[PDB]
RNA sequence: GGAC
């Protein structure tokens, strides 16, 4: 099962310490705007060590889900969350399809995940129903992992040992397909976060991805 | 400090 998970798992360091640096900013004005309340109410998702910012698609997860279940999570109204911003395009998006890591017009949906120390997001396939393959993530101001096939438990949190523990480093480009993406959960475990993290996750939403 |  580890040896499946490889299989899908293509990493490269694409971003230089400049072009983070341009787009840590960029980040930084995204929790600033969205801190005055000059974003739409579903571009922004508020968690104690995490936030979520959907631009072009959002989708619901979790505890925003009355019933919890596979196949649960439901995209938003069209137009509802914010489009992606310019910077996106040109800084992150421009850069991965000049690369060939994904198609021109393959990108319709660009959410930041932003990470306090000490924050995590429990495991999870990111829903099949809603999203195409592969899934593109880069990281920003920090060193992580990326964690495969980890069980979780609260009161306090822990975490099981991973199936994978995949370094994710500032600048390099994460890419999920296959079995890495669909037949196993991935997750971010809190001892993993010791610093501010961000990543900037691109992906492709089904035409029949449901929407609320 | 909670997406399976
Ligand atoms: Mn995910």
């Amino acid at each position: 099962e580890a040896r499946k998970v490889k299989s899908g798992i293509r990493q490269m360091r694409l971003f230089s310490q400049d072009e983070c640096a341009k787009i840590e900013a960029r980040i930084d004005e995204v929790v600033s705007r969205a801190e005055k309340g000059l974003y739409n109410e579903h571009t922004v998702d508020r968690a104690p060590l995490r936030n979520k910012y959907f631009f072009g698609e959002g989708y619901t997860y979790g505890a925003q889900l009355q019933k919890r279940g596979p196949g649960q999570e439901r995209l938003y109204p069209p137009g509802d969350v914010d489009e992606i911003p310019e910077w996106v395009h040109q800084l992150v998006i421009q850069k991965l399809v000049e690369h060939r890591v994904i198609p021109e017009g393959f990108v319709n949906s660009a959410v930041i995940n932003d990470y306090q120390p000490g924050g995590c997001i429990v495991s999870h396939v990111d829903p099949i129903h809603i999203f195409e393959r592969p899934i593109v993530s880069v990281s920003f101001f920090s060193d992580s992992a990326l964690c495969f096939g980890c069980k979780f438990q609260f009161k306090p949190i822990r975490v099981s040992e991973p199936v994978l523990s995949l370094p994710v480093r500032r600048g390099s480009v994460t890419v999920l397909s296959g079995y890495a993406a669909d037949e196993i959960t991935h997750c971010i475990r809190p001892q993993d976060i010791k610093e501010r993290r961000a990543v900037i996750i691109l992906r492709k939403t089904r035409l029949d991805a449901p929407r609320l």
